[PDB]
């Protein structure tokens, strides 16, 4: 649902990652 290093697209829309 943001940004960083581990994947996060498919909880917070596509907006990309959050590690």
């Amino acid at each position: 649902g943001g940004v960083g290093k581990i994947i996060e697209y498919f909880i917070g829309g596509g907006v990309g990652r959050y590690g």
